[PDB]
């Protein structure tokens, strides 16, 4: 038929994709406006004409009613034909909620439908998430059953407020409060954390935060924050610990904890944080790599198995040709083009007016001297080259466009000079390679990963836009929009932009708390995993595409003793007490006025002993020999150190600058470790092993920061310094009180006004640096962005949004600058790891010889083929029961009995009722009595089934101690009652739980990958803490005493030991380090009062910046190689079991 013809004609043309595709796109920024003007409601009508038109065309180029169906029949389409009838239903009839207006979202995704490759990636994507599944049953698991000991712990344990003193009158029941009735009310009353709008915690016990005088602590309160970190309430629990396994600002969440229950559950925090966190997410990295992995092996596979005048003209042309044959002066103009970066790099904040006319000089000295190369390379050999060759190319549009520029955004041309180093750079060609296969191979899944971006913030936008604008009180502060917002798009954008990054909980609230927790946390759930999970894929895609005779007398002694095993355990005993004696060096030593002398006597016995064997080695070993190894060194260089402290202590000249500016590099000590231990040193070699590519990558995400960080000098400097007033500590007032440093200078007659910069922020190439290690580790970014989407001029008072649309400088930043150079550290770390593996033969790193025993014995314990299978006991009953219990439906009968025990234990609250507790008690025995049944038939099947198998043991353990725990639960009456020690036995309840990796297969899996992995990760976690101790002690002697500030409270200090490792255990995660840098910072006043009274002789309470910056950039740096390493072995370790 002709219909039909021209129908098909249509369907197959390669215009009318074009036609839908432009369509499509239109219909998107029409769809992005927020309260369009009432003109395109008949451009909605178009949009629903060409859509209806399409669908028609498909329906009659197939052209009847069972083609009607085959045109059905592809999912895709279904889309269609839904998002046809909802135009035409939300024109036909619309009492009124008009809720339905945000489905045209949908069309945005025929995207998918148009584009060639885009649904092949969508296809391929969602293999990924049905690979996927049992990571998410062991991830629910692990999260459940986590969430039930955080609930026996902490139930209710958030609540606790520091609320002032109790006033009781036995009349009746400045006052005017009756108990309950006045104090969940009371709220202002509570105490309000110094420095911040957050009540403080408190606690019982002798470990969590001490309450001032005259406040008392009670757990009577509403909840933290907004009422959803609570952690009773299974639910909110699970919530929780969700946070704790994304790492989502976990750590306000430790603080909060260890601020109410006790410092002694960073071990519960620990336990969470390197079993749950890390090594879920890195199992998923894990899986989703091995999937990708083999549709990359398939998909590679299946595409394998295949079946003037003229004559003076051309004289001059000839001549100069010859004159200028050869160049080769590429290392001339690369050591230019170096100096160019270094010339354009000394640029800073308030550069003086000769320092900036040299600037010009040399500026217009390196274009012309650019403009001279290109002439001479185009009139040297042939322009066909400077045509065709895309590197003359961008060359010669350099050249051009620094002349144009000669002819604060203006610079932003200069700086592609930068890139041509990569020619000879291998380790930047790479990089190269991956920024160019972003936008090729994988440019399809970076379009799925823009139209997802795109289809959620469109959705959140006209889903909570009218709540965000509505009901903006009760997300801000003072009256104003709030500085996350979803009313407009680019804010939405930003919203699901950050929840991208990694940060989405401390939005969630604020979403919950104007719009809805149910769809809110619908939406926002949904964007997280699936938006991680695009760019997790996305992650693995490019990491994986970049590919005399008493002479001998004493010298044979010397051998025979120092081969003598118990002199090493001598002085490793001795590293271990001089370690503990650093680790006695807090500020309490003038209170310990015996160990004072104590440990002075036990150093200079150190010196001496460690001098004395230092001795030893030298008359047994030999200067080769000794000098041969490097751990040697180490111990020289310290003995050498230690040893001119102690001389320059008794031989006068000391206890001024240096020397004693050195006994602080005494806290090196602990590394003669490393030398002895066997753990520790395999690893230690298998790091700085490494040290040529990390240097080399660090080199490159160097340059790569230095063109965002002058990118940032030009854009942002002096920019930054708000110029707040004394009483409030914010920005001054508004832009018209004080709009400029010249204003605030001149209205400075109180000395109330400070024109103070931020702490972090972009004033050189070095603090360019920070700025952009902060924002591209994403702690810490916060203030930056605010201070920067407020710039508005050069020394002018920043207003509340101007210069907005730069939050685009650190999007494309983040961007290039996180899941790019990340992504090559990552990659070529790994990369490493893997040569190293290769080159060993062995495979295997971080196992030392007996580790290798035990993970070999460890993987031989997977046997597979049983005993004799079953022995009928040759009685009647014993046989019939045997029967009856041996049948693989009873296990499946108490693996339910046993879920729904998992679900009795998930219903408890805090303070629930005491009738619950009496049914919930009563269930519990009758559970228990069941278990006791399960347990005596089992025994009693033939003999031996309670001693066959370890799961049968472990069984019969469990109940003999369900049974131990209700006979003692009962009897708590009878002898003694305690607080806490009820909740250990009623802890123990969660072994029954644990019983369910039994017919679980994919849990038992990688659980079982997990305790292959133990000892890798003992080391590696050996090597951790050690590196914690050197830190905590430099720390301790260096950052004690400065100023509490965001992220040094009481609590969490560096004053003592226990401190110490706590901070540095939340910086391990690369938590909160913005919150413990921004105290160190600071030097001289406003904040700091530099000289003050101090315990120790030391004065000042504000930190060092150059050494905080390298102590807290440099462990940085270091725990993300070591957990680099925890990676590597995870996914080792994954593969090979499974
Ligand atoms: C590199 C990735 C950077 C992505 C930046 C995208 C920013 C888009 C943008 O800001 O345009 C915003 C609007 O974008 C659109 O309309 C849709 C664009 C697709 C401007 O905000 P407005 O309030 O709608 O006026
Ligand atoms: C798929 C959809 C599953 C729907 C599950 C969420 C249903 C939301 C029902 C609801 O209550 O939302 C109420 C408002 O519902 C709406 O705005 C309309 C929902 C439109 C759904 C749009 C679907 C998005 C598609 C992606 C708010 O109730 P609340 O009093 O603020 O709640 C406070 C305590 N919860
Ligand atoms: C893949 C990802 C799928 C995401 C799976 C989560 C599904 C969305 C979460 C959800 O629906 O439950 C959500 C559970 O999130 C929670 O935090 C648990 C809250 C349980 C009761 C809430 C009590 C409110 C106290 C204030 C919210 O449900 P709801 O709006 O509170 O229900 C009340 C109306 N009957
Ligand atoms: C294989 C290597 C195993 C190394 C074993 C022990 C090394 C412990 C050396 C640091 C001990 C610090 C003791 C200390 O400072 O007590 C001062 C107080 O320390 C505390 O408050 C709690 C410290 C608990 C033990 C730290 C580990
Ligand atoms: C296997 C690896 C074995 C260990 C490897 C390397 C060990 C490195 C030794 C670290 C020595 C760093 C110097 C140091 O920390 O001294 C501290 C001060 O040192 C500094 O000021 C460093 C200044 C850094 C400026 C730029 C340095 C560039 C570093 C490139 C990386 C002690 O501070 P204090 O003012 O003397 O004390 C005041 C109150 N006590
Ligand atoms: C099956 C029986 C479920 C019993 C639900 C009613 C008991 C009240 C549960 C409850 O309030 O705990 C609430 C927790 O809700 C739960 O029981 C979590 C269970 C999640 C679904 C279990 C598998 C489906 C929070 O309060
Ligand atoms: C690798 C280790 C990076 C160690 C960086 C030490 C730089 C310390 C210089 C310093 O503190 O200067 C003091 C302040 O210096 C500044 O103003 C900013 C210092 C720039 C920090 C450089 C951060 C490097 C980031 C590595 C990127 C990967 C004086
Ligand atoms: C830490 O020790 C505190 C002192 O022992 C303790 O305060 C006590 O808390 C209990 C409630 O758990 C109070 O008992 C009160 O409870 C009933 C309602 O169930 C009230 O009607 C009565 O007022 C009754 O007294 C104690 O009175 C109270 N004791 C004191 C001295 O304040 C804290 O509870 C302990 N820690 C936490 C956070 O609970
Ligand atoms: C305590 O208060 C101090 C303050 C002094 C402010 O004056 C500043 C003037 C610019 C200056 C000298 C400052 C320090 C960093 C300096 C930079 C380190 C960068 O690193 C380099 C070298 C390595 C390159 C890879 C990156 O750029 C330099 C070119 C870059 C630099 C040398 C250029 C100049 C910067 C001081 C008053
Ligand atoms: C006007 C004034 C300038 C401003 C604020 C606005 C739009 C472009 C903006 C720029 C887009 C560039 O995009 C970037 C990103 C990083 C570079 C790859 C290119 O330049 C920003 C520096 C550049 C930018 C984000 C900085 C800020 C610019 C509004
Ligand atoms: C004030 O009283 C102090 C008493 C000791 C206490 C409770 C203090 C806080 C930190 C606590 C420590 C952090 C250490 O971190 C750990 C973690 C695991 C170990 C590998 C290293 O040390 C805890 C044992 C260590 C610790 C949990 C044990 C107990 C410490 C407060
Ligand atoms: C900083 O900004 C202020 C803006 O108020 C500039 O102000 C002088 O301020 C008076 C206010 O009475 C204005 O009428 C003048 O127009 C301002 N001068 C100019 C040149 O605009 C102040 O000059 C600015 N300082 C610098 C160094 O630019
Ligand atoms: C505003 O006035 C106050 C007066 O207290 C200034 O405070 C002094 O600032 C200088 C540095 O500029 C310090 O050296 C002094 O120690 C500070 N006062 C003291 C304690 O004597 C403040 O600097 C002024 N700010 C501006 C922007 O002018
Ligand atoms: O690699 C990233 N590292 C950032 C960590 C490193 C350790 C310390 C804290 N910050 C990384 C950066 C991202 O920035 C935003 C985006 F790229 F999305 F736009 C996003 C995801 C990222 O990693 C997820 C992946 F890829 F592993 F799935
Ligand atoms: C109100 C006042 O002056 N201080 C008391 C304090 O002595 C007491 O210890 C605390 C509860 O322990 O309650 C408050
Ligand atoms: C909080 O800050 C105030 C400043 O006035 C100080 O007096 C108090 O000791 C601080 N308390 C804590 C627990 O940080």
């Amino acid at each position: 038929h002709p219909v039909r013809r021209a129908a098909v004609k249509i369907l197959v043309h390669s215009l009318f994709s074009m036609l839908i595709m432009c369509t499509i796109l239109t219909n998107c920024v029409f769809m992005a406006q927020h309260d369009p003007p009432p003109w395109t409601k008949y451009v909605e009508y178009t949009f629903t004409a060409i859509y209806t038109f399409e669908s028609l065309v498909k329906i009659l180029a197939r052209g009847f009613c069972l083609h009607a169906f085959t045109f059905l029949r592809d999912p895709w389409n279904w889309l269609d034909f839904s998002v046809i009838v909802m135009a035409y239903t939300t024109e036909f009839v619309d009492g009124n909620v008009s809720a339905l207006r945000t489905f045209r979202v949908l069309r945005a995704l025929k995207t998918i439908s148009v584009i060639s490759g885009l649904k092949t990636i969508v296809g391929a994507l969602i293999q990924s998430v049905k690979k996927l599944a049992d990571v998410m049953v062991l991830t629910v698991f692990c999260l459940s059953v986590f969430a039930l000991i955080g609930l026996q712990l902490f139930m209710g344990n958030l609540r606790h407020k520091c609320v002032r003193n109790f006033t009781e009158l036995n009349g009746t029941n400045g006052l005017v409060w009756n108990s309950l009735d006045v104090y969940l009310n009371d709220p202002a009353n509570y105490l309000l954390k110094n420095g911040t709008t957050d009540v403080l915690l408190c606690g019982n016990s002798s470990d969590a935060g001490t309450c001032p005088e005259g406040y008392r602590c009670l757990k009577a309160g509403e909840n933290p924050d907004h009422g959803y970190t609570s952690f009773d309430s299974f639910a909110w629990a699970f919530l929780a610990l969700f946070r704790l396994m994304t790492q989502d600002c976990w750590e306000r969440l430790y603080q909060q904890t260890l601020r109410s229950a006790g410092k002694i559950y960073m071990i519960f925090f620990m336990l969470v944080i390197f079993l749950g966190s890390f090594y879920l997410v890195n199992l998923i990295l894990a899986v989703v790599a091995m999937a990708y992995e083999e549709q990359n092996q398939a998909t590679i596979a299946e595409t394998e198995e295949k079946e003037e005048c003229c004559p003076l003209w051309m004289s001059i042309k000839q001549k100069v040709k010859f004159v200028v044959m050869d160049p080769f002066a590429d290392l001339t103009i690369t050591m230019c083009i170096v100096l160019n970066t270094l010339f354009m790099a000394l640029e800073h904040y308030n550069m003086t007016a000769e320092f900036e006319e040299m600037l010009q000089v040399g500026n217009l000295v390196f274009t012309g001297i650019f403009t001279a190369e290109m002439t001479f390379k185009i009139i040297a050999l042939d322009p066909y080259y400077y045509f065709q060759q895309g590197w003359n190319i961008f060359d010669s549009i350099i050249v051009i466009l620094s002349l144009m520029e000669l002819g604060s955004v203006l610079r932003s041309f200069r700086l592609l000079r930068v890139f041509k180093l990569a020619k000879s750079w291998p380790t930047l060609n790479t990089l190269i390679k991956i920024i160019g296969n972003s936008v090729g191979a994988l440019g399809n899944l970076t379009l799925v990963l823009a139209i997802i971006v795109f289809i959620f913030a469109v959705v959140g936008m006209q889903l909570f836009g009218k709540n965000y604008s509505e009901l903006r009180h009760r997300i801000s502060d003072s009256g104003l929009l709030p500085r996350w917002h979803m009313m407009d798009f680019f804010h939405a954008f930003l919203i699901i932009f950050r929840i991208l990054c990694g940060e989405w909980i401390e939005t969630m609230w604020d979403c919950m708390e104007v719009s809805g927790q149910s769809l809110c946390l619908l939406v926002f759930l949904l964007v997280m995993v699936i938006g991680n999970l695009v760019v997790l894929n996305l992650f693995l895609a490019l990491l994986l595409s970049s590919f005399g005779k008493v002479w001998w007398r004493l010298r044979k002694t010397c051998y025979r003793i120092v081969e003598h095993s118990w002199f090493e355990t001598f002085i490793i005993f001795m590293i271990l007490l001089s370690s503990g004696a650093l680790a006695f060096e807090d500020i309490y030593l003038e209170e310990r006025k015996t160990i004072k002398v104590l440990l002075e006597y036990a150093d200079k016995m150190f010196t001496y002993v460690f001098v004395l064997e230092m001795l030893l080695k030298w008359v047994a070993y030999g200067f080769k020999k000794y000098f041969t190894n490097a751990w040697c060194w180490l111990d020289f260089l310290i003995v050498d150190v230690s040893l001119v402290s102690l001389v320059a202590n008794t031989l006068g000249f000391a206890e001024m600058g240096p020397i004693k500016s050195l006994r602080t590099l005494r806290a090196l000590r602990p590394l003669r470790a490393l030398s002895r231990f066997e753990g520790m040193r395999v690893v230690v070699n298998a790091l700085v092993g490494a040290i040529p590519s990390i240097m080399n990558v660090l080199l490159v995400c160097l340059i790569f920061w230095l063109i965002f960080s002058i990118m940032g000098v030009n854009l942002f400097a002096g920019k930054f310094g708000r110029c707040i007033n004394q009483t409030e500590g914010d920005l001054p007032l508004n832009y018209t009180i004080v709009n400029n440093k010249s204003e605030c200078e001149s209205f400075n007659v109180t000395g109330e006004l400070y024109w103070t910069k931020v702490k972090v922020n972009f004033d050189n190439v070095g603090a360019g640096y920070l700025a952009l290690l902060q924002v591209a580790t994403f702690k810490g970014w916060m203030d930056i962005m605010y201070a920067a989407v407020d710039s508005r001029g050069y020394e002018e008072q920043p207003q509340w949004e101007d210069n907005l649309y730069m939050y685009i400088y650190f999007v494309v930043f983040i961007i290039f600058g996180s899941f790019f150079t990340l992504n090559l550290f990552i990659g070529v770390i790994i990369d490493n790891f893997n040569q190293q593996k290769k080159k060993l033969g062995g495979q295997d790193i971080f196992m030392t010889e007996e580790q290798k025993k035990y993970y070999n014995a460890m993987k031989k314990l997977g046997s597979k083929k049983p005993q004799k299978p079953i022995p009928r006991p040759l009685n009647k009953y014993q046989g019939f029961i045997f029967d009856i219990v041996t049948k693989q439906a009873f296990d499946v009968t108490i693996m339910f009995l046993i879920c729904l025990n998992m679900v009795t234990m998930m219903v408890e609250t805090d303070d629930q009722s005491p009738e619950k507790v009496n049914i919930l008690a009563k269930i519990n025995l009758l559970f228990v009595a069941i278990f006791t049944g399960e347990c005596i038939v089992k025994m009693a099947a033939l003999r031996h089934y309670y001693f066959t198998n370890s799961w049968n043991i472990f069984d019969f353990v469990v109940v003999i101690l369900s049974i131990v725990g209700t006979v003692l639960s009962d009897i708590i009456q009878k002898y003694f009652f305690s607080p806490t020690l009820f909740r250990v036995i009623r802890l123990a309840r969660i072994g029954r739980i644990l019983r369910l990796i039994r017919g679980a297969k994919g849990i038992r899996t990688l659980l079982f990958a997990l305790m292959m992995s133990l000892p890798a990760l003992f080391n590696i976690g050996l090597l951790l803490f050690l590196v914690m101790f050197i830190y905590s002690i430099f720390g301790m002697a260096n950052f004690a005493y400065v100023k509490w500030e965001a992220g040094i409270d009481d609590m969490f200090n560096f004053q003592t030991f226990a401190n110490s490792m706590l901070c540095l255990f939340q910086i391990t995660t690369s938590a909160g380090w913005d919150g413990l840098l921004s105290p160190i910072l600071n030097t001289g006043p406003p904040y700091c009062d530099p000289n003050l009274p101090n315990s120790n002789g030391s004065r000042g309470n504000c930190g060092s910046p150059a050494v905080g910056i390298l102590f807290f950039t440099t462990y940085i740096i270091i725990s993300f190689l070591i957990v680099v390493n925890m990676y590597i072995a995870i996914i080792l370790e994954n593969f090979s079991v499974a």
